[PDB]
């Protein structure tokens, strides 16, 4: 019986090819915390999670403390086979900090897979190796946005995630410009990230229907907590409505299902606190006839790999996984081939297929 | 026109006189972060918040980074009178971490009051200087529990918060012992810290009604997110039901009001992220005809003083403010007179009156 006898953490910063700007921040790098779990048979397993403070409230410094001083005492000396119980015991000691939980859950899955000499994708039941991602377009003036999208199409992406919600007038005018520069072979996914009110959302949808556009989803149009507005928009809309920030965990999923507040849930491991909780959401959604997609934070290729592994195992084909496009290929080329827009897992990896050698050891 | 020109912090660790055990956890100490804001006229203002990771998710290390690296750039160089906009812009950059926000909000209030040469309680509009607190009692076996309550009664406490929810069979058996040992001049408040399920909560309330006990409240019997069960319990119970972990902020308050999920809200500054958000909750609760009490984490006397100042200004008279009873008197005696069970603000203090720089070394 294998027991976890050591836990290490390491901060990893990855430079971005271009400046990444959000509603609250501008940055040139990804902040991640990595965790290493060591079994008493020598096998090591790894998980890596982002510190996206504005979204999940995680900080590198908080995650490090939580894992070292709170999770570690519960985990150390425990049997690997008891992982579900161990994780439940550990996570109940910490409210929020879902990214810290993600790191730990991933490292456990890496161990489980390595103990069976298979990939995590295989452990989770995946057979297919490949998933299509959209390309993500930051907010901007109409002109530069049209150009960004054109660059995306020229790069072979046919699904375009267009961020909205910063400037409603801009969002409205964009639709005319889209209808004029693009055909139905381009699929649009809008994410307002909470930036619209109820009336604005309805209007934006109405505006869409005035044109000829292929629009797959409207994502998180209103505040994460306004579930009534989400339900009303879902009912009103002829386009699938996606809950993202409205759903972190399984109990959030239960609420949006009960209140009929979306057609589809955007699962992100950094919100769920890893694979176990993400599986619970997918199960609830399946039973409710609610679809799931996967998404991510601006995060390391390791996080992308874990997310793709989960999605392949769960028959989730809709993915917003673009951060691979923001970093140097040699970071992920050992486990992933990105032939846009296809994210393809490499053959025969044990566990996830990445190691921390450069960061931990060299 | 005063500008904030520096922001510094210090960790505070306080030992407890006895072990604090709830359904959620057990501890012998308080970890807090203090923050100091310095105005360009040399006036300094202070806030202190607990790191209760199992409840708010805050950690000293996370709070430290958020305050110094995230909030600070927004705050530094800004005019004190711009505090509302500045806090709104800063807090938008951080999901959760409500205790970090509490520390900053309190420091701002300390400055606002000091600049007017008054106390924070005066600034907020308080008339009264005194509020009565219960004393709270750790989970434990019946005999130990009875002894702890007896200690509290001998200390002049007549309102007794009994922690439950760790062991349901123990909780049921305890009711018999309370009925045997105490009169109706002792008022009980039960707090399960989410530890019971729906069936158990109904059974406990039924059990209470088999005895002769003065029972004032049943607090957070079930999981913070099971609002349906909270509503069912609220509708079932003849005893007021208090939402604690179910309500952090104003939008949480809106939900439990809308769903009739409690009769009373337990406001804590460590959940609200400070006084500004707590004021918003009180206002919503008043409009809904819902009562409020104030509460705290097991936290430093500075947070108690801040919370008492708020309660006094808001006409909130029900309080679970006991941490003063768990720590050395000399930690608070500069700013508070605790004549048990009365928390009394001292006269003529400017701002809160914490006096933190005397005992702590602040660093940017
Ligand atoms: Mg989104």
């Amino acid at each position: 019986v294998s027991k976890i006898i050591d836990i290490k953490t390491s901060i990893i910063k990855i430079p971005l090819k271009r400046t990444f700007i959000t509603a609250v921040r501008s940055t040139n790098h990804i902040d991640s915390l990595a965790v290493e779990l060591t079994l008493d048979n020598g096998v090591k397993g790894y998980g890596v999670a982002p510190a996206t403070t504005a979204i999940t409230g995680d900080t590198l410094q908080g995650m490090q403390y939580i894992i070292r001083e709170i999770f570690a005492p519960v985990i150390l000396g425990s049997d690997l086979s008891d992982y579900k119980q161990t994780l439940e015991l550990a996570f109940k000691k910490v409210m929020f900090n879902s990214a810290a939980k993600m790191a730990i859950d991933l490292a456990y899955h890496d161990l489980l897979a390595k103990e069976q000499d298979i990939s995590v994708a295989k452990l989770l039941g995946a057979k297919a190796n490949s998933i299509v991602t959209d390309v993500s377009i930051s907010c901007g003036n109409v002109a530069e946005t049209i150009q960004n999208i054109q660059n995306g199409v020229e790069a072979n992406f046919t699904a375009i995630k267009v961020k909205t919600g910063a400037d409603f007038n801009r969002d409205i005018q964009l639709l005319k410009a889209l209808d004029n520069e693009f055909s139905k072979n381009i699929k649009f996914r809008f994410d307002a990230n909470q930036g619209w009110n109820l009336a604005q959302t309805k209007q934006f949808i109405e505006e869409i229907n005035k044109y000829s556009l292929n629009v797959e989803i409207i994502e998180q149009p209103v505040k994460y907590y306004d579930i009534k507005a989400m339900a009303e928009i879902t009912k009103f809309s002829n386009i699938p409505v996606v809950a993202d920030e409205s759903v972190f965990d399984a109990k959030d999923a239960e609420r949006v299902i009960d209140e009929q507040a979306c057609n589809m849930i955007n699962i992100k491991l950094a919100k769920t606190g890893g694979i176990l909780e993400a599986q619970k959401i997918k199960k609830l959604a399946d039973s409710a006839g609610i679809s799931c997609m996967v998404g991510c934070m601006m995060e390391s290729p390791a996080g992308i790999l874990a997310t793709a592994s989960f999605a392949l195992a769960e028959d989730i084909t809709v993915a917003d996984l673009d951060p691979l496009d923001w970093v140097a290929k040699d970071l992920y080329s050992d486990y992933i081939t990105f032939n846009e827009p296809n994210i393809i897992l490499k053959d025969n990896l044990k566990g996830f297929g990445f190691n921390l050698a450069e960061n931990l050891y060299f």
